[PDB]
Order: C-alpha cells, then structure tokens, then sequence
C-alpha cells in the first residue's frame, strides 16, 4: 500500500487547505500566513478530547480517525520523516496538551493520549493565570525556535480555562539557489489603507519547475515550484498572467490533490524569478472556518461534548486560532506556527489586512504535507 505517513500527510493537508480556503473565501485578497499542517495537528488531538456528536463532526472534516487502526503511528512516523537532518531544510513539530491539572480526567484518557501523539499530557493550575499563560507561552516560544513568543496575551486564559492544545512548526529552509542582494531594489507598495511602503524586490534568473494552470473559468495562473537546498521542500509561488483576475478564482478551487497535480505537471523552463522580500506576521481565528467545515458543536457550551477529556463539568472551546510569522528573504525562508484550541478564553478581535496579494506554498514533497500557505501583497 502507499507510504502510511504519506497517505495522512495529504488527509491533514487536504484538511489544513480546506480551512485556509475557508478564511480565503471570507476576506478577499486577505495577507496572511497559514499552516494547513498545523491546524489539522491540534485537530487530531481534539479527537481525543471531544466526543459524541462533536468528535464525530471533527472526523466528518478531518476525513480519518486518529484512534483508528494505524493513524496515530502513521502520523508519528510523519513527523519524525519532516524533522529528518536528511531533509537539509529544518522542520520541527510538536504538539501539547495542557488540562487543569483539578479537571478529574476520565479513566483511561491520559495514557491513552500519551500512546498516540506521545506529546504526554501537562497537568496545569489556571487558577494562577499569570503562571498558566507563562507556561503556555514559554512552551510555544520554545518549540517555535523562540520565533513565537506571545501566542497567549494577557486576559487570553483565566481560572476558567480547563483545557488548550497546542502545535508549534517550525520551518527554516535554505534556497537552493538565493537570490542575489535585494536591498537596492527596494519599490513602493501603496497599500489600501492609505499608506505606503518600501518592498525589497528579490529578482533571479534561472530554470525553476514551472505549469500553467486555469481555472474553471478559464483563468490563467503561473504556478512556480522555488525549491529549498535540500530538494524535500519548495515553495510554490502561484500568480496570475492578468493583474486583473482576482486571486480568489485560485482559492476558491485550491486543494491538497491540486497542488499534488501542480507539482506533477511541471517541467523546468527558465524564467526571471521576481519575489518581493517580506515578512508576515498574523493570527487568524480559525472559529468561522471550522464552523464551516461542519464542527460547529464544539463552540456551543451546551452542545459542545468533551465527555472523552472528562464528564466531570460542561466543557466547551472558547477560542480557535493560529499565529502565524514567515520571514522571505535573499537567503530562504524561515516561518513558524502556534495553532491553539481553548476550552474558555478572550481572543482579541482578528486583524484583517487586505491587498491584491499572490499565494505560495511550503511544502514537504515526499510525504505531500504542505506546511505552510498564505497571501502577500503582490507589487
């Protein structure tokens, strides 16, 4: 059969792209940064935790189960072969359960969880909110390479907070081939918000894998494959031949199975790679997104089932999101992700940016994972 971390490898990917469609579809040319890896980690986890009619509306989604035979360890095998040294480019993952350390667990649960993501579960005291939230943080600073530091501002958890789990990726890559020096082309961004902005303008010539694609309305896109030094992870850079056509013909039909065919109907041409040096840094709310994929029971506190977790008390998930910050540049590129389910929370309201912006996309060729997605301002 095919290769077991490559067969989950596409089913979170096929969930993670369905999600960023989602927040696509609800703000036009939106700059932001997703990981469709990510938000299908904490996900899987929250399988666990939910159950009834909630956990069954997560799976409907997810596509797969993570009790069923074979998932877990597949996934297990998936992380390990994308943090490989043998991949050049640096990949890390790695997930986190943190559960009120009062919250009377039910039997079984605990080393049960242990067994799938082996992440092992933290027992905290929300209680003491300051410690809580450094704790929180502290662990996702840590496992973002310190890129993410504030995942969890003040007031976000409190006494109330009973469960938060957490996926921090991150990705740090190396051109295969830089980009020369950038910084004496440098060109005016004149954002929709009145403002303007100096952009670095990274420009190369070369033979970079290549295919054109159309929409369903027969759009044209160029679809560029701009590899990493180690030849497992490219970013796909996707823009369309009129500045005209609006990005959203693209995303409204982007897939996992799409961007697999982008990938196999490429040859290399040559071509003079123009890709603007920049660094993004947002959080999206990932509630109206998964809502739409159909979980919309756990963020109902009295429809919200987390009677796997514990039947102890009503639980329900207050807040959704995922920091994203990916920094492009001569060099490579190096981005991070701290996606985070909490059973109650204050998320500050999301931030949405909008600007005729081009998409890309990390992704792990092997195993098919994209890492990472989102949309930049196109000049």
């Amino acid at each position: 059969v095919h290769h077991p971390p490559s067969y989950v490898a596409h089913l979170a990917s096929d969930f993670g792209v369905r999600v960023f469609q989602q927040v696509a579809q609800a703000s036009k040319d939106r700059n932001v940064v997703f990981s469709p890896y990510g938000v299908a980690s904490v996900l899987a986890m929250l399988q666990l935790t939910t159950g009834g009619e909630t956990q069954q509306q997560i799976q409907a989604a997810m596509g797969f189960k993570i009790d069923d035979k074979g998932m877990a360890p597949a996934l297990r095998h998936l992380y390990k072969e994308l943090m490989g040294p043998w991949n050049k480019d640096e990949i890390s993952t790695t997930d986190a359960i943190f559960v009120q350390r009062d919250l009377k667990l039910v039997q079984g649960f605990m080393p049960h969880f242990f067994r799938l993501f082996r992440s092992t579960v933290k027992q905290v005291d929300f209680s003491e909110v300051e410690r809580a939230r450094f704790i929180i943080n502290d662990w996702v600073k840590t496992h973002t390479k310190g890129m993410i530091s504030n995942l969890l501002g003040k007031g976000a958890v409190d006494q109330l907070t009973r469960l938060v789990l957490v996926n921090a990726l991150y990705f740090n890559g190396q051109w295969k081939t830089p980009f020369p020096d950038s910084s004496t082309h440098r060109r005016l961004f004149h954002k929709s918000d009145g403002s303007t902005v100096s952009v670095p303008m990274m420009a190369q010539t070369n033979k970079f894998n290549y295919t054109e694609f159309t929409t369903p309305d027969g759009h044209y896109y160029d679809i560029l494959e701009l590899p990493y030094h180690g030849d497992t992870l490219s970013m796909f850079i996707a823009a369309p031949y009129e500045k005209e056509v609006p990005l959203s013909a693209l995303t409204n039909i982007l897939s996992a199975q799409l961007i697999s065919h982008w990938k196999g109907n490429m040859t290399r041409l040559p071509r003079l790679l123009v890709l603007p040096k920049f660094s993004l840094e947002t959080e999206v709310d990932l509630r109206k997104p998964l809502e739409n994929l159909g979980m919309t029971d756990m963020f109902r506190q009295f429809q919200a089932d987390f009677t796997s977790l514990s039947d102890q008390e009503p639980l329900h998930v207050a807040q959704a999101l995922q920091k994203v910050k990916i920094e492009v540049n001569e060099s490579g590129t190096v981005a991070s992700s701290s996606t985070a389910v909490i059973v109650s929370a204050r998320m500050a309201p999301e931030e949405i940016i909008m600007d005729r912006p081009f998409l890309f996309v990390v992704r792990h060729n092997p195993t098919g994972t994209v890492l990472f997605m989102g949309q930049v301002m196109e000049p």
